[PDB]
Parts: structure tokens; C-alpha cells; sequence
């Protein structure tokens, strides 16, 4: 049987908000099977729970965010969902007692080793894997993604930032994805921001713990952290990761084919929510030893 998985033991972390620039602490749980994945903040009181879900995302230009009924948000999520995803855990719940999840280096490699530090437990519970059984596309202007059926688990990632910093030959990178593949060839792919865009917000008060620890940073020109890049083509690499912790917001791990082009956490979303809405377009499938076959059935 292909099990569900979630932690062996509480773990906490703590780090820097990208937002507020303040000091957070994570604790991530481990949760019965047939939970799911709930982020939850206990800076309130009673605190809230954030089932992750598809409908339940709202995008801003620093991070994505899951909201209650009541308009209240949890931010940061992308990468550790990312990280959740790769390592595929369906069950478990992250705490923190602030508004934001520590932003960490910028990519989903702390929140993976901080994973494997807490320890993976295999439920006796069949995982549920969202199968591809139609091709599904959505589009804004230029850009799209799609996806198509494939038995198995790949990602073909393309951008254009037609940025200097930003070879031709790094544009485009594609994958065969599994918990190995995400640990080695993506989870430390960092986000990058703007000079520019950082000093301007946190003039403004706003990104204030952004910094070089926490992002590739870029003026119009070139790359300005000290030891420059941790992949030739880390840019389009961190587009991936982020696709991935979008797609995992259905709680399920997906079998098919994700193909995008300059697409982005609103889009990616956008197709997640399509595949979803059309109901012939995918379906539920475990997998099981024959063994595990009901000695019923076993009937010639
Ligand atoms: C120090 C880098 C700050 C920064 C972070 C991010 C960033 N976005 C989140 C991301 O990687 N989402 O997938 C994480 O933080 C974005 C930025 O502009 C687009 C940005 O520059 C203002
Ligand atoms: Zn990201």
C-alpha cells in the first residue's frame, strides 16, 4: 500500500516574517490520516485553522495567503506547502503564532530538513492521488499552463523576465518529479526580489524582512548576493518549486503532466481550481498490494 505520511514528532523552527520583519516560531504537528494539511495561528484567541484549499488561496505580490470565512489570513505559505508537497505529507499541522510563516533562506530546503529533523510516519490509510484524465489549459494573454494526462509526475517550467541577469539558455528546465528530485533539484531554489521593489516597500514600512538571507536579490543589471546563484538557472528552478506548493492545495499529490509558460501562483491556481471544477477531468486512485486484495474477490 502507498500510505499516507505525517510526522513522527513535534518540531518547532524559528525565523524572520517576510512581512513584518519580526521574529516567528513554527511548530508543525503530527495528524491522524484523513485530516489533511491545516496551517493554523495561535497569535489569536481562539486561534484559527486554514484547511489548505484551492478556493481558500488569495495571491499578493509578497506572498500567498489562505483566509477564513471571515476575511482573517495566514501568509507565507507557498514554500512550505512546496515542501509538504515533495516530501508528500498528507496529513499534519503547522502553527505559528503570528500573522506569517518565517520566510527562512527563500526556498523550501529549511523547511524540508526541519521536515526530515521531525521524521516521516507512514499511516496505515491508502494515499489518494489526484489522477489527470483530461487535458485541461488556462491562459492570461501570453501565458498559460496546462495540464495533461501522464502516468506519473512531471513539471516543465518556462520563463521570460527578459532580464540581463537571465540567459536564453536558462529560461526553461523540466522534470521528473519525486521526493528525491524535489530535495536535490528544487527545495533550494530561492525567490529573488528588486533592489528597487525591496527599498521602495520598506520605505514604505511594508517587506520589512526582506533582505540578502532571505532572496536572490537583482538590481536591472545583475545578481548582488555575495556567492551569486545555487543553480545556473535558479530563477525558473524557484517558478517550479512555487507551482508545486500550488498544486498541492487540493491536498493530494497529482499523477500528470503540469506544462507552463511564464504562469505564476495566480495562474496556477487558476488551473488547479479548473481541473477540479471539471468533474470527468480527473479522479481519486490508491494503489495496493495484491495481497491486500479482499480474499473475496480473488473469484476466476
Ligand atoms: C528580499 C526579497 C523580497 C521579495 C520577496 C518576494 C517573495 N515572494 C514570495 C515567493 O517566492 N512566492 O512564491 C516570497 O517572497 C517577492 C518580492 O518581489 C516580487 C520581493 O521583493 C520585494
Ligand atoms: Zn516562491
Amino acid at each position: 500500500m502507498i500510505k499516507q505520511r505525517t510526522l513522527k514528532r513535534i518540531v518547532q523552527a524559528t525565523g524572520v516574517g517576510l512581512h513584518t520583519g519580526k521574529k516567528v516560531t513554527l511548530t508543525l504537528r503530527p495528524a491522524p490520516a484523513n485530516t489533511g494539511v491545516i496551517y493554523r495561528r495561535t497569535d489569536l484567541n481562539p486561534p484559527v485553522d486554514f484547511p489548505a484549499d484551492a478556493k481558500s488561496v488569495r495571491d499578493t505580490m509578497l506572498c500567498t495567503c489562505l483566509v477564513n470565512e471571515h476575511d482573517v489570513r495566514i501568509s507565507t505559505v507557498e514554500h512550505l506547502n512546496a515542501a509538504l508537497a515533495g516530501l508528500g505529507i498528507d496529513n499534519i499541522v503547522i502553527e505559528v503564532n503570528a500573522p506569517e510563516i518565517p520566510i527562512m533562506d527563500g526556498s523550501a530546503a529549511p523547511f524540508v530538513y526541519l521536515l526530515l529533523d521531525a521524521g516521516i510516519d507512514e499511516l496505515n490509510c491508502a494515499k489518494k492521488f489526484v489522477r489527470i484524465k483530461e487535458t485541461v489549459r488556462v491562459e492570461d494573454g501570453d501565458k498559460w499552463a496546462e495540464f495533461k494526462p501522464y502516468n506519473g509526475f512531471s513539471l516543465d517550467f518556462t520563463i521570460d523576465f527578459n532580464h540581463p541577469a537571465i540567459d536564453s539558455s536558462n529560461q526553461r528546465y523540466a522534470m521528473n518529479f519525486s521526493a528525491d528530485a524535489f530535495m536535490r533539484q528544487i527545495s533550494r531554489a530561492r525567490t529573488f526580489g528588486f533592489m528597487r521593489d525591496i527599498e521602495y516597500l520598506q520605505s514604505r514600512g511594508l517587506c520589512l524582512g526582506g533582505s540578502f538571507d532571505c532572496a536572490i536579490v537583482v538590481d536591472d543589471y545583475r545578481v548582488l548576493n555575495e556567492d551569486g546563484l545555487r543553480f545556473e538557472d535558479e530563477f525558473v528552478r524557484h517558478k517550479m518549486l512555487d507551482a508545486i506548493g500550488d498544486l498541492f492545495m487540493c491536498g493530494h499529490n497529482i499523477i500528470g503532466a503540469f506544462t507552463a509558460y511564464k504562469s505564476g501562483h495566480a495562474l496556477n491556481n487558476k488551473l488547479l481550481q479548473a481541473v477540479l471544477a471539471k468533474q470527468e477531468a480527473w479522479e481519486y486512485v490508491t494503489f495496493q498490494d495484491d495481497a491486500e486484495l479482499p480474499l473475496a474477490f480473488k473469484a476466476p
